[PDB]
């Protein structure tokens, strides 16, 4: 079939393009621009909670990844600032994100930058983890490495990346969910960074939930936060039991 292999870049998403079939007229997300590994990792990937890797090409000098377009955008701007979104939204959200999380952490592999400007919004509203830049491997041959190396996005990060030299990986992309489901639930971030020397930090640490963001978030979900954004990663809640707690399995509907 003749020009089935040529896509017209219509316009930028973020480089990221979006990218049009000639022939078909099917959508897709081209980056353009370390890059051996985050291609390596992207080929390991299959599951519908995270972006698809459709294939790569280098044109001399710049790399071409063929990457799924997501037609609904960034949950970031589903986030209304101040007030978030409904929470049957976020609920819905956060199971999605559960379950690409789950999975990445099955096969070894760790995000390291959660947040909401890196999961997308397919046509149907089904969220999907984007942006494997950053993202590693933290289990191989069944032996877990423990990471010491500083990535992500400091108001995301949990404490132990900046106080600890070596930690897990899994207890850290569990904390960055958190900040995520915090965001949804009220529009807003609690700190600029976990730290001590950070007041709002603090005053969540003694337990001020009168304070925002908490006062805006029902106890239910606030509940889960408390077991999520515990300092000490290995008291954290792990996500087999996030999946039983109580606002987890509420039935919610607008
Ligand atoms: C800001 O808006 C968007 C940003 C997007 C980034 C996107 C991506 C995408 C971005 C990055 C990756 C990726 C990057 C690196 C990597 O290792 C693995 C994956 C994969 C996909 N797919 N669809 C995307 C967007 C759609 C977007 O919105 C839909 C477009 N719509 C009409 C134009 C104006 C904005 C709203």
């Amino acid at each position: 079939v003749p020009f089935v292999e040529d896509w017209d870049l219509v316009q930028t998403l973020g480089e990221v393009q979006l990218a049009v079939n000639r022939v078909t007229e099917e959508a897709v997300a081209v980056k353009i621009v370390n890059i051996k590994k985050e291609i390596c990792i992207n080929k390991m990937l299959n599951h519908e909670n995270v972006v698809k890797f459709y294939g790569h090409r280098r044109e001399g000098n710049i790399q071409y990844l063929f990457l799924e377009y997501c037609s609904g955008g960034e949950l970031f701007d589903r986030i209304e600032p101040d007030i978030g979104m409904p929470e049957p939204d976020a609920q819905r959200f956060f199971h999605q994100l559960m379950a690409g999380v789950v999975y990445l952490h099955g096969i070894g592999i760790t995000h390291r930058d959660i947040k909401p400007e890196n999961l997308l919004l397919d046509e149907r509203d089904n969220l999907k983890i984007s942006d494997f830049g950053l993202a590693t491997v933290f289990r191989y041959n069944n032996r877990e490495r423990l990471l010491n190396k500083m990535c992500g996005t400091l108001p995301y990060v949990a404490p132990e990346l900046l106080k600890r030299r070596e930690f897990h990986a899994e207890p850290v992309d569990v904390w960055s969910c958190g900040i995520v489901l915090t965001a949804m639930l009220a529009g807003e971030l609690p700190w600029d960074q976990p730290s001590d020397s950070c007041q709002e930090y603090s005053d969540w640490k003694e337990k001020k939930t009168y304070l925002n963001p908490w006062k805006k978030i029902d106890s239910a979900p606030l509940a889960l936060l408390h077991k999520i954004l515990v300092e000490n990663p290995s008291a954290r809640i792990t996500i087999p039991d996030i999946k039983k707690d109580r606002w987890y399995n509420k039935p919610l509907k607008k």
